[PDB]
DNA sequence: CCTGACTCC
DNA sequence: TGGGAGTCAGG
């Protein structure tokens, strides 16, 4: 805890060499227009502090920064990026994110500040970034010397712990997955952030305006079925009137009282009518509480625009999350939330929105990595594979299927990959839990490939400790062996789950870096807007989608090659909702 | 603040 | 007694 360091009042040339640890501090969760509070630089010279107003209208340090031969370690620098996007600078030349490798050593430490990763090699001349700026309301930027000091602290731990870091990805065999995948992906998620999807604010106002009215007339409605006004929104004051006032059967019970969740709603409509009117009304609040009012609530309005974040450290199983507003639950299954779809936009006059999502990924990865011959089989034929496994449950011909039969079917389908049992079926599906039992019983029996992969993976975890994806993405399940059989039965379904998403993940962010090149190779404007989990959203001017239609699918399809087909769907309009 | 509701994959 | 997420209002 004796660190030197120089709290410079101008940019020296030392400061610029070829390799340094940097430290470019935004203080703000959401980073977006955000300011810069201070700089570090720490390299083969020294240790040096940066004041912003000096250091980034400095042209020689502008011009460090955007050298991509000047190679940056830091953490989390994407954050950087981004707000240095929005202070119109350059940043290239980052060899090394440490909150990245921090985040693929392993997801379950919940890493997102340096001192977090420090810990992981026992490293502690540096403090959390929580005990230097404090907590909510009293969250404040600390006197020059005692920000200086923290961000120098921080720089010279990337420096320390690159080597160290680096040397656990390379024996776990991760060291490309972080410097060919998740680095790349970094800057290209920066890219897609800056750029923001563009909102009809107008139409969005519409349709807030003509959702309250509904809303209005639905709450009404309810409490009139009710024969009394009560706080639809609230879960104690609606148990009260379903179970005491009505006196409906009580399905369920949580820790804190009667459940009105949507499943148990849903099963007493044979009871009373207000049931379906609630979730309605419930529904309908959602969208208005979250989809018009906390979407009008963060467009910047000089450019109608919303910019995401996408969290890249935060999944325990390799997949992104968006936050604020989070871009990735936008509705689609019910055409009144869909609607909201229209109000997403393309950022310029003549382009359009091109949406391409992967067909049942998740049951192709798990064919592959089962090797099941009787699922690859049909994945290789494209047989409709919630049909095949209606023909197999049911034991019928492929035109005996009854499309009830085929939605029971989908539900087994999907259901096998989260490692659901008879009760969770039965409940799903509103049907006997003895013909749930059978349903999943007769899925084994004919794809026994898939049997054996889940004895094996679960066998896999207890062994090594953690299971892995494709691209070698490792996930920690210290609870696989616990006596308590809840806690051991939930890192079991995590075994069977995680390489199957966890892969899935690794496909699409592969994905992106390659569609990307292909992109910026064929000096196309289209760009990635988004991605939701197995979806990418893109604009282009309308002239390019003949080229989308074939290069997006194609990029997505190849990006790993299987046991079985990749297969991607398309479409594209003037809106996002148009865009199927 | 947590809990349970809604939304998506 | 179904894997992974985020936001919201109520309490």
């Amino acid at each position: 805890a004796k660190m030197a360091f120089t709290l410079a009042d101008r940019v020296t040339e030392e400061m610029l060499a070829d390799k340094a640890a940097l430290v470019v501090e935004v203080v703000e969760e959401n980073y977006h227009d955000a300011p810069i509070v201070g700089i570090a630089v720490v390299n083969e010279h020294g240790r040096f502090f940066l004041r912003p107003e000096t250091a980034l209208a400095d042209p020689q340090f502008v011009a460090w920064l955007g050298d991509e031969t000047k190679k940056k370690s830091m953490f989390d620098s994407k954050r950087a990026a981004v707000a240095l996007k929005w202070k119109g600078i350059e940043l290239c030349g980052v060899s090394f994110d440490l909150l990245l490798a921090a985040y693929l050593l392993d997801p379950a430490q919940g890493v997102d500040d340096v001192a977090a990763a420090a810990k992981m090699k026992q490293y502690e001349a540096v403090r959390p970034d929580e005990a230097v700026y404090g907590k909510g309301a009293k969250r404040a930027v600390p006197d020059e010397p005692v920000l200086a000091e923290h961000l120098v602290r921080k720089a010279a731990a990337i420096w320390e712990l690159e080597r160290p870091f680096l040397d656990e990805l390379r024996r776990n065999e991760q060291d490309r997955l972080l410097v060919e995948l998740e680095q790349p992906l970094s800057s290209i998620l920066a890219e897609m952030e800056f750029a923001g999807v563009k909102v009809d604010t107008k139409r969005l106002e519409q349709m807030g305006k003509e959702l309250a009215e509904q809303l209005g007339t639905v709450e009404q409605r309810i409490y009139e079925l009710a024969g009394q006004e009560f706080n639809i929104n609230s879960p104690k004051q609606l148990g009260v009137i379903l179970f005491e006032k009505l006196q409906l059967p009580v399905l369920k019970k949580t820790k804190t009282g009667y459940s009105t969740s949507a499943d148990v709603l849903e099963k007493l409509a044979p009871y009373h009518e207000i049931v379906e009117n609630i979730l309605h009304y419930r529904q309908l609040g959602k969208l208005q509480s979250t989809y018009i009012e906390g979407l009008l609530k963060v467009v910047r309005p000089a450019t109608k625009k919303v910019h995401t974040i996408f969290n890249q450290a935060l999944t325990q199983t390799g997949r992104l999350s968006s936050t604020e507003p989070n871009l990735q639950n936008i509705p689609i299954r019910l055409e009144e939330g869909r609607k909201i779809r229209q109000a997403f936009v393309p950022s310029e006059s003549d382009w359009l929105i091109f949406a391409a999502d992967y067909s049942q990924i998740e049951l192709r990865v798990l064919a592959h990595i089962a090797e099941d011959d009787n699922l690859m089989e049909a994945f290789r034929r494209d047989l409709d594979i919630h049909t095949k496994t209606a023909m197999d449950i049911f034991q019928v011909s492929e035109d005996e299927v009854t499309p009830n039969m085929r939605r029971q079917a989908k539900a087994v389908n999907f259901g096998i990959v989260y490692g659901i049992s008879d009760y969770g079926l039965a409940q799903n599906l509103n049907i006997s839990r003895k013909e749930a039992a059978e349903f999943i019983e007769r899925y084994f029996e004919s794809f026994p490939g898939v049997k054996r992969y889940m004895e094996n993976i679960v066998q896999e975890a207890k062994q090594k400790g953690y299971v892995t994806t494709l691209l070698h993405r490792r996930r920690y399940l210290p609870d696989i062996t616990s006596r308590n059989f809840n806690v051991r039965s939930f890192a079991e379904r995590m075994a069977m789950n995680t390489p199957i998403q966890g892969s899935a993940a690794d496909i699409i962010k592969k994905a992106m870096i390659d569609l990307n090149a292909r992109l910026k190779e064929e000096r196309l404007q289209a760009h990635l807007l988004l991605q939701v989990h197995d979806e990418l959203i893109l604009e282009a001017p309308k002239e390019e989608m003949e080229r989308l239609c074939r290069l997006v699918p194609e990029v997505m399809e190849q990006a790993v090659t299987l046991r079985v087909p990749l297969k991607v769907d398309y479409h594209y309009g003037s809106t996002w909702y148009d865009a199927k």
